[PDB]
């Protein structure tokens, strides 16, 4: 199979390069418009009670458009908002923007449209010092994605209102900024990472062409994968976060796959094989390794599909498409490229760009020896410290997206915070009690008061007017609502947002009046229901993830102790990185240096980070411990096999780690705190696996079990033998 392709890829090397490059470039052109076909939904559970509550509320009362855009207007030259000349000028400008963009803007409302109003709420849309007043600009659209697109059409003209002295906040200015970080992080991966990957690869290989080929494969992999995701978007919604994942996870593995087979090819040429034989032998050995690595990653990714969140489903499609294409590219276009180049892959050295030994082996061999001489002296301190690194995970907190996902100095975030300071109480995050009478008869005022009294028995809800009778007010109704009298909604915000899980259960435990059912919704309910469904499915997801990888490791090791030992090592790294991440992003250690706000984490990201870290650690352990098994099966001491595996894989694993560190390190500078969390989790797990696990914990522990590492019942080794994966 790999034998046949190794000969075939040589024979049709020109056809292979031409077809594969055209497909990837054609996919890249198709994938340019992906950013215009992604969605922001997917963080919630579509089957939850809170989602049903939101659908009923919107259907009966109408979609609330008053939070789409809020604009703070400050008169120039220290004038007050009561300046009649200033009022007329800004009013005419706003009317012109609405008239020019009626397809996008419903209109604008606020104190400026009725300065002589007596309504206390409308009169509160201006500050006491008369220096600031704000307006609401509802937008057209039937869903949040369409509404955001409408906002981005009119934003440039809106920002010019009042001589530019207008501050835009609310849902869509922030949603535009949050989704805008995707483009900023992506250019880093393609303008800052790839050049740094090139200098890292040049330090590994020493020649220009050998260093350039893995970078080119990564670029082709990104181009094709974005095109595949664009195709996927035609059939199912694709979350916008799936796009940066392609450029982070897909790019890193694509370059690492390229590094592995280019390294093997140069070693085959150096051993004396001609180009034809070298290509075949590289596919037979390194091509099998990358293909098996791909199935490990795919096996580590598909368990996320158990979760209902569309966000997680979109990520796995991106991951699977990225790794399958990269594996295919590494053994089709890369192998064909080396077949054409031959030894000329090393032709160009430092001088080209310039114009435009025994000690090392012994030391690393000695380090393994020192570790094995006193293994408990190494394993015991490492085991203790890694367990202590799990302790901060006990302080795990979970929430949802806000303006705090942006750095504290972000302009749009600061406009939002200025609005909440100048105009307190206008922003709310209420829990809703969606009352429905199954009889179809109208809900009475007494029944609404019965429900309010029940909700007033739950502590922790805000009382701004100090009167409980003014709490749990009815949701405002819009003209787009059906106003079905059999459905009525009352709502109230929480005093402390972290109490949402407890308070929602209390609300859901209240007995409603006789013939009515109650659905509890609101944004805090949407998050808590999504949190609950994720951790409900997590035990099954973790079970499938562990067993699928362990059997794959058993197929790769031919042992029963080795897959179990490596699963324990994977669990230790997974726990340690999560504690460190909680220590950094919840507790805030490192927040000032990296300019992010400590806050609760996003729950679907822990599921993603579990799958990614488990896959990465399994991938590195499989490659290393194999070379030990391969040395043991041919006849060697257990101590020598550990030394041979470490020496023979040291250059490749270290180089792969350096590559991924550059790629992930580029994304730790993202303005989105969620991306920082994912990129750092990758960096920590990589540093632990490449240094603490590979060089200290693996060689030490494996010496403790001695020759029992290779133990495996023969009726199980026969199944491994009959397949030979
Ligand atoms: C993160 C913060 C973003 C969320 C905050 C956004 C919510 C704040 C927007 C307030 C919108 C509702 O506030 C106000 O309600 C009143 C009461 O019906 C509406 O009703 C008003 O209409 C117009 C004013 O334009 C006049 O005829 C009159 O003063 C009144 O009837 C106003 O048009 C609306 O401005
Ligand atoms: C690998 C990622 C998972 C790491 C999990 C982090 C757990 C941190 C525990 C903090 C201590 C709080 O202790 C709590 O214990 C209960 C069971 O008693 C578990 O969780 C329980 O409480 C939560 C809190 O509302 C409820 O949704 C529910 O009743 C149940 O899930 C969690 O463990 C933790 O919520
Ligand atoms: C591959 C191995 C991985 C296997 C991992 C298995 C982990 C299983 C853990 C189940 C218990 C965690 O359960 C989860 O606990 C957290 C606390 O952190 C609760 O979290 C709750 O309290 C926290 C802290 O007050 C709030 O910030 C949060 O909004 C609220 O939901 C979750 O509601 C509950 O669902
Ligand atoms: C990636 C996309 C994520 C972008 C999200 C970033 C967060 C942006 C900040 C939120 C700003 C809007 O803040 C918004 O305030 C309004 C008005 O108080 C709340 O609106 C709430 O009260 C109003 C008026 O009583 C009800 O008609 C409505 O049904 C209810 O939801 C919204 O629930 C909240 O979302
Ligand atoms: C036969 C006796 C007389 C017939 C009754 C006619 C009404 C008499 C009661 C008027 C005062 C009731 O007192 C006040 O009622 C209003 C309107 O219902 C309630 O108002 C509350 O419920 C109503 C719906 O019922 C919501 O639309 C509103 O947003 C919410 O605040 C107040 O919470 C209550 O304090
Ligand atoms: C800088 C931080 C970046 C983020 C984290 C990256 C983690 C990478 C750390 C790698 C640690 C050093 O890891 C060590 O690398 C050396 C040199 O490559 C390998 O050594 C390998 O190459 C050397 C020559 O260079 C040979 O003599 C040796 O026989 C061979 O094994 C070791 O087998 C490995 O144990
Ligand atoms: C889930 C996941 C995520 C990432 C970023 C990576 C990176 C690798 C990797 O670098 N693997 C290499 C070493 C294993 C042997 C074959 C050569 C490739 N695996 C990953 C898995």
């Amino acid at each position: 199979m790999f034998a046949w392709w190794g000969r075939t890829v040589y024979q049709f090397r020109y056809i292979v390069i031409g077809v594969m490059v055209a497909l990837c470039l054609g996919g890249g052109v198709y994938g340019i418009s992906l950013g215009n076909h992604v969605t922001q939904s997917g963080f919630y559970d579509e089957g939850s009670q809170s989602v049903a509550a939101s659908l009923i509320g919107d259907e009966v009362y109408g979609r609330d458009r008053t939070s789409h855009v809020v604009a703070i207007l400050t008169p120039p030259d220290d004038k007050k908002v009561t300046d009649k000349a200033w009022q007329k000028k800004v009013t005419e400008e706003l009317d012109q923007v609405v008239k020019d963009h009626e397809d996008q803007i419903v209109g604008w409302v606020g104190w400026l449209k009725a300065p002589d109003t007596t309504d206390p709420t409308v009169s509160a849309m201006k500050t006491q010092d008369l220096r600031h007043t704000f307006i609401s600009i509802p937008l057209q659209g039937d869903d949040d994605d369409e509404i955001l697109k409408n906002y981005q059409v009119v934003e440039p003209e809106l920002q010019q209102v009042n001589g530019g002295d207008i501050r835009l906040a609310g849902l869509n200015p922030l949603a535009s900024e949050l989704t805008g970080t995707i483009g900023e992080d992506q250019k880093r991966a393609e303008v800052a990472a790839i050049p740094l990957v090139a200098v890292v690869l040049f330090f590994v290989f020493g020649t220009v062409i050998a260093a350039a080929l893995p970078a080119i494969i990564g670029g082709l992999a990104i181009a094709g994968a974005l095109g595949i995701m664009r195709l996927v978007a035609e059939f199912t919604p694709v979350h916008f976060f799936a796009q940066p994942v392609v450029t982070l996870i897909g790019l890193g593995i694509a370059i690492d796959y390229g590094l592995f087979i280019v390294s093997r090819f140069r070693e085959e040429i150096a051993e004396g094989y001609d180009t034809e034989a070298a290509v075949r032998r590289t596919v037979m050995t390194s091509g099998r390794t990358v293909v098996f690595s791909a199935v490990i990653i795919v096996a580590s990714s598909v368990p996320l599909l158990l979760f209902p969140q569309g966000f997680l489903k979109s990520i796995t499609y991106a991951i699977i498409a990225s790794v399958m294409l990269a594996a295919i590219l590494s053994i089709t276009v890369l192998a064909a490229a080396l077949a054409i180049l031959g030894p000329r892959v090393d032709a160009l050295g430092v001088t080209t760009l310039l114009k435009i030994e025994e000690v090392e082996r012994g030391f690393w061999g000695r380090l393994v020896n020192v570790v094995m001489k006193r293994p408990i002296a190494f394993a015991a301190p490492i085991l203790v410290v890694m367990v202590l690194l799990i302790i901060p995970l006990g302080q795990l907190s979970l929430g949802g997206i806000s303006e705090k996902y942006l750095p504290p100095d972000n302009a749009v975030r600061q406009s939002q915070e200025q609005f909440d300071k100048l105009f307190p109480g206008f922003r709310t995050e209420p829990l809703t009690l969606v009352m429905k009478r199954e009889d179809g008869e109208p809900i009475t005022d007494a029944q609404i008061a019965d429900m309010r009294a029940k909700a007033l028995t739950v502590s922790g809800f805000t009382d701004p007017d100090n009167d409980p009778e003014k709490m749990w007010k009815e949701r405002p109704a819009n003209d787009s609502g059906s106003k079905d009298p059999s459905v009525r909604v009352i709502q109230n915000g929480l005093e402390n947002r972290n109490d949402a899980a407890k308070k929602i259960d209390e609300l859901r435990a209240l007995q409603p009046p006789h013939g009515i059912e109650v659905f509890v919704g609101g944004t805090p309910a949407l998050e808590q229901d999504s949190i609950h469904s994720l951790f409900d499915k997590l035990p099954l997801m973790a079970l499938i993830l562990i067993v699928t990888t362990t059997v794959l490791m058993f197929l790769a090791f031919g042992s029963v102790v080795l897959p179990i030992k490596a699963a324990l090592m994977s669990a230790l790294t997974l726990g340690s990185t999560m504690g460190i991440l909680t220590w950094m992003f919840v507790d805030g250690h490192g927040s000032g240096l990296m300019n992010y706000t400590p806050q609760p984490l996003m729950a679907p990201m822990i599921g993603l980070i579990i799958a990614v870290i488990w896959g990465l650690s399994t991938d590195y352990e499989v490659f290393l411990v194999s070379r030990m098994v391969e040395a043991r099966e041919r006849g060697m001491s257990t101590a020598e096999a550990i030394r041979i595996g470490t020496a023979t894989t040291g250059r490749l694993i270290t180089g792969a780690a350096l590559i991924l560190a550059v790629v992930a390190g580029a994304f730790v500078f993202s303005d989105l705190v969620m991306m920082k969390y994912l990129a750092f989790g990758l960096l920590i797990a990589l540093l632990l696996d490449a240094t603490i696990i590979r060089m200290f914990l693996v060689p030490a522990v494996m010496k403790l079990l001695g020759d029992d590492c290779w133990w495996a019942p023969r009726w199980m080794k026969r199944v491994q033998e009959k397949l030979g994966l």
